[PDB]
């Protein structure tokens, strides 16, 4: 049964995240094929109610569930059955072993081909009421799940240019404050548990530095404390490939970005919706990573959960802990960055 928790609540129950990435979010291979073939197109294996278990039987109390939607809907904006079945399903694992579960729109924002929504005038204008009429779909499809469930409006939104980091000019702000007002007016207004499930909206980019936080707006909405930001964060860019330790550099870099956000958020819980070690072109730690670069990778993690702990917050993991074929065994993939990131938060 649905029992109300506030969005602060939720994010204190966390605990551990993990991203069950470059799955439902995996996205190219066209449309009308078959589920299991846009799930597998980027080397994932299918997920499994036994990896879902995993998770809370080793100390993770979340799991954020990527999704992109684009080749999975049609011309007039109706999203594949079989589809958000399957959406629902995994969820389905997820609530089964316990835990909490993000449903997202992923690949369908950002730098990719395909992406069609962007923080751009012309663009929001297009696209709102696709917008919108995909999110009344998985907010009904969805429906009936508990406040473990919360929905996340859009992943990593760019400016027509697909500028990283800030949009070069000031009406993409515009753009992503009305598109995260359509996602909660569309989710609320579907009722029942939609009424007070809480929510999330990313910033630019789920980018984190002071233009893009000042003008940021949180939605307007009728119930009270049932949203949460989300941002992202490989900081210090590229240092998997530029230093030899987590050093102190790192350390301060890490400490400034929550202090930032903990000053900009003061009455709504924010939350590290991915990170890791991916650099410049996407290089990132693996199980046949050098010890020093595992250390580097287990480092990051525990000060990551640390910090995060520390300011209220909570982590998802982006995928390397738990990836590929170890998912079936199932066995995490980095050990050692899981032990370090169970005793940072224990
Ligand atoms: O960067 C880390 C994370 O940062 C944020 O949190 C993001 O929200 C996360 O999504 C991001 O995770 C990374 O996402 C990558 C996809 O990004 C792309 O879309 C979003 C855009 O903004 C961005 O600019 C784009 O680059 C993801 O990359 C994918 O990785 C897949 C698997 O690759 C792994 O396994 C195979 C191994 O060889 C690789 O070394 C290893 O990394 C790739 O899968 C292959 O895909 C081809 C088909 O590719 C076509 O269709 C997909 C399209 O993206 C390609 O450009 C196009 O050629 C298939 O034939 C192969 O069999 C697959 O292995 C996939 O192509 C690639 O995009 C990254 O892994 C993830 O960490």
């Amino acid at each position: 049964t649905y029992m109300e928790e506030s969005a602060q609540s939720a994010v204190d129950n966390f605990g551990l995240g993990f991203n069950l990435g470059n799955t439902l979010d995996a996205n190219g291979c066209g449309t009308g094929k078959p589920v299991a073939t846009y799930e597998t197109f980027w080397g994932q294996p299918e997920t499994t109610q036994d990896m879902m278990t995993f998770l809370m039987q080793n100390g993770f109390n979340a799991v954020r569930i990527p999704v992109t939607w684009y080749e999975h809907m049609d011309a007039e904006g109706n999203v594949d059955e079989a589809w958000m079945m399957r959406v629902k399903a995994i969820v389905e694992y997820a609530m089964n072993a316990g835990l909490y579960a993000i449903v997202n729109v992923h690949h369908d924002t950002a730098a990719g081909s395909g992406a069609w929504i962007k923080a751009d005038t012309d663009v929001y204008a297009a696209t709102k009421e696709k917008f919108k009429k995909l999110w009344t779909q998985i907010a009904n499809a969805l429906a009936d799940y508990d406040q473990h469930l919360l929905f996340e409006g859009y992943n990593e939104m760019l400016d027509g240019n697909n500028s990283w980091d800030e949009p070069q000019k000031a009406s993409g702000y515009e753009a992503l404050n009305n598109y995260a007002q359509d996602f909660v007016d569309a989710v609320r207004a579907t009722g029942g548990n939609n009424a007070t499930r809480n929510l999330i909206v990313n910033t630019y980019a789920a980018a984190k530095g002071e233009n893009v936080l000042n003008n940021f707006m949180l939605p307007t909405d009728a119930v009270n404390n049932h949203l949460i930001v989300q941002v992202h964060s490989y900081d210090p860019w590229n240092f998997f490939n530029t230093k030899t330790t987590w050093d102190s550099e790192c350390h301060n870099t890490l400490t400034e970005i929550f202090s930032a956000l903990s000053k900009k958020f003061t009455t709504i819980p924010y939350i590290i919706g991915a990170y890791g070690t991916h650099g410049e072109s996407d290089i990132s730690v693996s199980k046949s990573s050098p010890a020093e670069k595992i250390k580097l990778a287990a480092d990051q993690a525990a000060d990551m959960v640390k910090l995060a702990k520390d300011h209220h917050s909570a982590t998802f993991y982006w995928m390397s802990i738990f990836d590929g074929s170890d998912r079936i065994q199932p066995q995490w993939s980095l050990p050692t960055v899981v032990e370090a990131m169970q005793e940072a938060y224990n």
